[PDB]
């Protein structure tokens, strides 16, 4: 079964052995052989070899270390392709085999009491948005997606049995190449990345991935539709939308500028004209027909008469040819107006091509129509003009900030001093007012002008550029009211859909309070236009009360807002954040979604995929079109099949869960005395704020990214798992582990958040975190860590009690042989990262001067480890 | 054996039978099948059928012909298709495994008597040239080449056995979308291509398949030579150079202007800026290497000496786009100096990527260094600056024409009146003056000044953009010595090599003693430093005197003039044109090669590969491989192992053959009466010249193509074989059969000329040859159509009796059951040829209007059975 995957990372590793051979040395391999053998022996109980593993370290010297970091990584970065080529492989787990659309539309078909129009209308109503965001550990400087889609095919050929020996041949000396390219073509940044190289890497993904993998989803979901329901959604359905919050983000990030954001903007115009290029060029030359309708005839009459279907697209051809020559002006900081045919919209894209489409079907030309122009057709909805669309992102502070020194300046009062009912009145008096607020030329401080320079981006940028704006941290109905005022100030001419980002167990509490008010304003209501988005903050609750309460907290805030919108007639669309059990990709995610009460999906998916997980979910054409697909069944069978109500004594088990849990966690992390210092010497918190890790600058304080982060190179995942372990082993000792036991067999909810804990606990190491511990911990504090391994170990059987298993996360073998392998790859950068840490901490005590060799390998561990662990919050 | 490739034609039509159903109709299925059914009965002998097919075509409506003649033509295109993809697919015929070369390799190095060091310096001076022609019968307006790599691409996909369903179901969705666009997608031109445009061809030749395709022949050559033998040919020995004729090539050709060929020569340098600029983008990203050498760092020196190879790949890359801004101005007819990084010789390329190369080497980088800069630098070398070196050709008259006029100018005298040592006398005496001829501001004829216009571009061009200057119909030693004198009084600064074309039975028979002249004259002999070329045309002395006395015209020639260079010192080359033996492509042409005088390829190999076999010789990367390798293997076994000299006795066998053969062609061609009548009723000769085939303008008179091209659709082919079995049946009546048979088995000229009719005898078609002359043959020639036919009835007998076998072609069965294939497939072309010539013919007799539907689908007959009958001179 896994014999496939296990005989190619042996190829790729040979190849590797046999590159770093030829490279430098037999020496380094010979830094790589005895660290894993002596890194083995240690764990296995000889504690000789851990001697021996601790003086095998110290005498590496600083020009072994990141040669010796790099090989590690690379080995695993080998692992991971095997992983992932397997997954694609039709005799491997095969995730791209449309039957995953099939056996769900099969589900529904024959499923009685469903009629087969309430299923066309759930078909009809699919929506999926994914918003893009950076990668937090990207250490190269240019992307390597490209490099990988060759890797990729490179074994995808040499899977062929029957293989001629000379094919052979070509294809591993092709593989040779590619792999001496990745050991020699050594890229580190020195210096933090910037928003705009940031959001040149989603330009990266979406150009070696999206653009194909879109159109193929599409397909292949319409071929599904058709064989088993009977019908293809119409051309002008394109349910997919892709969004990013590069260079859209700024919360937290003073480097994120309206200047950088304007800039952002343009350059993804750049790039959308770019590849529509190259799509309207294949068309140019294949659109030879001349048989065309009286409408498309008309559309040209004459000059182009004789060639009508090409005349349209080279129109179009010029069209695109004069925006990109005007934004790589832009772009350059010169201003010159904007040719007659600058594109600015989707329609301007669509119409043409969508008139070609029309008379080839009227014309006879169906199986010409439905090829390249359809990939097309569907890009320009799902890509469009834009070719991502961005969302910005600011907390409610700054926006509390401006509004009061514009309000004190005008001598009105003090806005962020007024009670929230005052400041209700003065924002729905300001908003009705027709008079400006904004002084014509002021003099803000640095702050209060970036946030009123950002809405003049907003207002300044093309309709349909901007997704939305959202409000990180938002409390109150006058939060959400303060930034529709700044908009207005900004003069935009279209509603802007605002989203408060709840994202603590108190706001998340308060959200349906927060809400039901903000309908109450009548003002309000007719603004939105019927639709609303709120943003569950999973993560950053999980920081504040620990992930039980946290879940639990979002499962009731959700389920009392789907009813407060439905009650009033809003569309609501849930935002969903980054990690948690949504976020865990393929099968856990798509039982994840339908683990959310009734409703939740009605207004669409709209998701924040981690960039960490990015390669793993659309890292590749066929990745692409297993993700979305998945996603896909997932919402229908969510609307149509929407899970049970939880039985009322689940309620109480679940709220007790919450407090045991959330008292535990925050006993920890906040109220004990040790915590702190244990924390920033166990974990690389504090290197990994120093390093030129993200684009953001160089536990309240923390946010949860470098908190999930740090707690996962350390190995002990502290962040995920805390709490709820100790509130469940509790609630067994009253005797109700058969009602555990019932919620977990019968409630979505529960079984998914007890799956999710699996997961964490299946990649943690306890043997590795004490290894940190003895090496970067004093010894007075050795203690608390042992008191948090011996939590954990006694969580892993609480919950294997409650899941009637012995080996964790056996409902998903793939998964769990997949964590296994990345497991063993991950184990000797760990050991290494130990050592480096150790040499960089010493380094700083006494005063020396940041070696850049110790800190580069540090970045390489950092990364290596990251990619190996993948989703770990 | 051939079952898979029956298996894919049976498959492809079915996907063009579906296309042309949802297209149009179920009617012309319906026309193609009716058809092909009558076709096969009619020949199968029932005349009641034939009947039934006269009127089934006749009641054709016009509106039905194109689309009828397309169908058919695009069945054949399928089978060839087909066909070429089971030549280099491993379970096939397997054209392109490296065990042809070392096949070849392997018999050398065991052959006693045969120094290793021997071998090494034949490798060390191997050398191909190949010299790309139009394609005379190229129906479309834009090149199909691309499409084709894709159908290709397609098939080999498909062959993967344990293709998983959905895969397959995906390849099939592609497939179906590629054929459809061939039958929608139809250009015809409407009007004769130019030079310009036939240059454009080979572009897309050079593009779609040369780029991939040198570069993998010459890294499987190289890995094949070090396995076998030892070693590996040094990195600066690029032994092959590719040429075209096209925009230079103005023998007959009006509209091949010296304004044409400056303007082709500008393009070809504008495309290889275009093919350079991908090759630089990708080196330019890649080679992010640091570790340099003393010698690369100073070439640098500080600036980019933090990213040295990438410095010098940007350099370049500028260098590039200057020259490629600046020629595509000239293009357009604007004048501007040249910018300073003008590139115009290849070592301005070669340079600086070799340092890269010599560093990446010295430096440890040996992989990286061996990959794509290996393929560049192997591209510059064999396409460089200009992409494809072009070879100027004029009649020698027109130079005769052009010294008389100035002459008679000067009042020197008359030029064209002079006997030939007075020629010589005033050719000596100029081209050793000092004082200039050529008058400042003169007033030629139009003729004459294009003569004169042409040596000036030559002249106005770089240095190694222009291959040779071959003169057709050379004569005398004052032909040579012509154009020598025009070259110097254009201004010319190098040596360029002039070739006379002895292209006649006498001319051919006189070649040796032209030769000897030249080389006597001192002036001369030091002129050509070493190096003369000679160019063969068995082709058009074929046309003179038939293909027996031609071919062992060539055969004394070449032995005669290797011998005379021999004894002067002189390193010969003797430049082969169009078809012939050695133009058969394959294994036929590997035997041809070696078939040669000993000597014969001491000098190289340079040939004329025709137009109409390009797609089948360097059709696809793979094709190119293996043409290429089947050429090398040749050169080196002819080099080292030249064939026996002929037994005495046999050479009187062969002068009697030629006699009594020459004698009997030119009682047809030259003597009868008939011929010619029957010649313009029996084929489609004259309609060859007035429809837009080739790039001229619309039986001495003739030309070799159209000569062969109009027996070659009629399917009688003589031509190709005329006298040849009429002498040969005779000698055997004198009872030498038996010397024939030794004649046969030991001595390659021999076997190899008795080879080649068989072919043409295997592709004939005298059912068909008989249906041409009973619908548009007069009833009185019909008398000569079945002697001319019976004539080869009789001489397949005495060939297949000299070659002790039943079935023609018995020696190889690919070639013999492809032909087999192509000869079903072609049938129906040739059916509704007949139709389309007698509508068009009858329409002209009553001075009607060229209906463009009827002359449209005589294009696509004339095509299709070109294609279908591939080589047939
Ligand atoms: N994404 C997996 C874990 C992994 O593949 O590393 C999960 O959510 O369970
Ligand atoms: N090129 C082949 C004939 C063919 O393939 O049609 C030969 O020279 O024998
Ligand atoms: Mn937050
Ligand atoms: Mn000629």
């Amino acid at each position: 079964q896994y014999s496939a995957l296990r005989s190619n990372v042996s190829m790729l590793g040979k190849v590797l052995g046999e590159t770093i051979k030829d490279a430098l040395g037999e020496h380094i391999l010979e830094r790589v052989e005895t660290i894993r053998k002596l890194s083995k022996s240690s764990r296995a109980g000889n504690d000789a070899n851990r001697q021996e593993l601790l003086t095998t370290l110290q005498n590496l010297s600083n020009d072994e270390l990141l040669p010796v970091a790099r090989a590690f990584s690379q080995f695993l970065n080998l692992a991971n392709t095997a992983e992932q080529y397997h997954s694609i492989s039709p005799k491997g787990e095969a995730a791209s085999n449309p039957e995953v659309i099939a056996r769900t539309l099969r589900k529904l078909k024959n499923q009685p009491e469903l009629s087969e129009d309430t299923i066309k209308k759930a078909v009809e109503s699919l929506s999926l948005e994914l918003v893009l965001t950076a990668h937090p550990t990207e250490i190269t400087r240019r992307t390597l997606i490209h490099k990988m889609v060759e890797v990729n095919a490179c074994l995808k050929q040499l899977d062929n049995k029957d293989i001629a020996d000379y094919e052979h041949n070509q294809l591993m000396r092709r593989l040779r190449q590619l792999i001496a390219q990745s050991w020699h073509t050594d890229e580190i940044r020195k210096l933090r990345p910037s928003p705009v190289d940031e959001a040149k890497w989603g330009f990266a993904v979406v150009e070696n991935s999206l653009w194909q993998g879109v159109p193929n989803y599409l397909r292949e979901l319409n071929e599904q539709l058709e064989e088993n329901l009977g019908y293809k959604l119409p051309v002008e359905f394109v349910p997919v939308r892709f969004t990013s919050w590069m260079g859209g983000d700024r919360d937290g990030n003073p480097n994120v500028t309206a200047d950088i954001t304007r800039h952002v903007l343009l350059l993804s115009r750049w790039k959308a004209t770019d590849l529509f290029l190259k799509d309207i060029q294949v068309l140019v030359s294949e659109l030879s027909m001349v048989e065309a309708t009286p409408e498309l005839l008309a559309l040209v009459g004459e000059e182009g008469a004789a060639e009508p279907y090409r005349y349209l697209m080279k129109n179009l051809r010029s069209r695109l040819m004069a925006t990109q020559a005007w934004l790589e002006a832009r772009l350059k900081g010169e201003e010159l107006p904007k040719p007659e045919g600058l594109l600015t919209q989707n329609e301007e894209l669509w119409e043409p091509l969508y008139a070609c489409y029309q008379s080839l079907q009227a014309c006879g030309m169906g199986i010409i129509a439905n090829g390249d122009l359809l990939d097309t057709l569907r890009r320009v909805k799902c890509f469009g003009v834009p070719l991502v669309r961005i969302d910005i992102r600011q907390e409610s502070t700054r926006h509390t900030e401006a509004l009061g020194e514009l309000t004190r300046y005008l001598g009105i009062g003090d806005y962020e001093s007024w009670s929230e009912a005052d400041k209700q009145a003065f924002l729905i008096r300001e908003l009705n007012s027709k008079r400006p607020l904004l002084p014509r030329n002021w003099q803000p401080s640095a702050e209060t002008r970036e946030v009123l320079d950002t809405c003049q981006v907003i207002a300044e940028a093309p309709q349909g550029s901007i997704a939305a704006y959202v409000i990180s941290m938002a409390k109150t109905p006058s939060d959400v009211l303060a930034v529709h005022l700044l908009l207005k100030e900004a003069g935009i001419g279209f509603a802007m859909p605002v989203a408060p980002l709840f994202e603590t167990l108190d706001d998340l509490n308060n959200a349906n309070d927060v809400m039901t008010q903000l309908l109450n304003i009548d003002w309000y209501r007719g603004l939105i236009q019927g639709k609303q988005m709120v943003m569950i903050g999973y993560s950053d609750s999980a920081k504040d009360a620990g992930v039980m309460a946290a879940s639990w907290a979002q499962y009731q805030a959700q389920d009392a807002l789907i009813k407060t919108c439905e009650k009033a007639g809003i569309e609501l669309t849930l935002f969903h954040g980054r990690g948690g059990s949504i976020g865990r990709g393929g099968a856990p995610a798509h039982a994840a979604l339908l683990s959310q009460p009734p409703g939740s999906l009605k207004g669409g998916l709209r998701v924040t995929e981690q960039g960490e997980m990015i390669r793993f979910k659309y890292g590749l054409p066929e990745i692409t079109v297993s993700s979305l697909s998945l996603y896909t069944g997932a919402i229908l069978e969510a609307n149509l099949l929407p899970p049970p109500e939880p039985k009322e004594s689940w309620r109480r088990i679940m709220d007790e869960l919450s407090v045991i849990s959330c008292d535990v966690y925050r006993g920890y992390v906040r109220e004990n005395k040790d915590f702190v210092p244990y924390f920033r010497s166990a974990t690389p918190e504090q290197e990994l704020g120093k390093l030129p890790l993200g684009s953001r600058p160089a536990v309240e304080s923390l946010r949860a990214i470098p908190w999930i982060f740090a707690w996962t190179q350390n190995r002990l995942m502290l962040p995920a798992w805390l709490g709820a372990g100790t509130a469940l082993q509790k609630v067994v000792e009253d005797g109700k582990q058969s009602e555990l036991e019932a919620m977990c067999r019968d409630w979505p909810f529960f079984s998914t958040r007890l799956g999710m804990l699996e997961m964490v606990f299946a990649k943690a190491d306890l043997w590795l975190a004490e290894y940190y511990d003895q090496r970067l911990v004093d010894k007075a504090l050795w203690p608390l860590g042992k008191e948090l391994r011996n939590l954990q170990e006694e969580d892993i059987k609480v919950v294997l009690a409650i899941a009637n298993d012995s080996h964790l996360m056996a409902d998903l073998p793939w998964i769990a042989e997949s964590i296994q392998l990345r497991n063993i790859y991950t184990d000797p950068l760990n050991v290494l990262q130990a050592e480096l840490l150790h040499r960089s901490r010493q380094a700083e005590k006494e005063g020396q001067e940041p070696d850049p060799r110790v800190e580069q390998a540090l970045m390489v561990t950092i990364a290596g480890i990251a990619a190996g662990m993948r989703n770990t919050g």
